[PDB]
């Protein structure tokens, strides 16, 4: 009758960043959301040798 | 009777960004979304000698 | 009786970036929604020597 996870996790990320969403899950009735001239200007460097694993 | 998962990950990512989505999910009845001249500029640079497993 | 998932993730990506959806998944009745001259102007550059698994 079990639930069983038994999850291994040897997952590898180098540069990680979550997302960058404007408006996102609106429930409310009648409400107003503005997002004026938002931008996205980051850089991002991932220099790795050996990324992996065994 | 049961329910088994097992999982296992070894999954590689260098550079990982989440979403970057204007508008999304909107349950509300009535209301008003406004993303006003957006902009993405973001630069991604990812160097790797090996990646992987094994 | 049962279920069985047994899943191995050996999977490799270099560099991942999310959707960028302007309008997306609205239920809201009466509602509106503007993306007014929205734009992407990233760049992505991915250099490996070796990309694999064994």
């Amino acid at each position: 009758v079990q639930i069983i996870n038994k999850k291994l996790d040897l997952s590898n990320v180098q540069s990680k960043c979550g997302s960058k969403d404007n408006i996102k899950h609106v429930p409310g009735g009648g409400s107003v959301q503005i997002v004026y001239k938002p931008v996205d200007l980051s850089k991002v460097t991932s220099k790795c040798g050996s990324l992996g694993n065994i």
